[PDB]
């Protein structure tokens, strides 16, 4: 997928910029059809952002 | 606020990603209030959380 690296680069990039510009918790997880993991977590953890996402529902 | 676009723009890229590159994403937002917001391409969030931990 040519696109690939330029779709994920832009979504984790605005992942970034949304926690930044509205004080947003945010966490995003992206496995590449190959199986490659590329993510990023606002928090002090990916943990702590899962743990706190478990407990609304 | 442009909160609801950023959010709005991120959950339909994220959807597009899955859709357009056979990726898997999941994507939890928190507004400053905590309010939740979700997008997972998968059949749930939890299987996608579930392979997140299975890596390092």
């Amino acid at each position: 997928q040519v696109t690939f690296a330029k779709r994920r680069n832009g979504l984790l990039k605005k992942a970034y910029e949304l926690s930044v510009l509205c004080d947003a918790e945010v966490a995003l997880i992206i496995f590449s059809n190959r199986g490659k993991l590329y993510e990023f977590c606002s928090s002090s953890s990916m943990l702590r952002t899962l743990e706190r996402y478990q407990k609304c529902n």
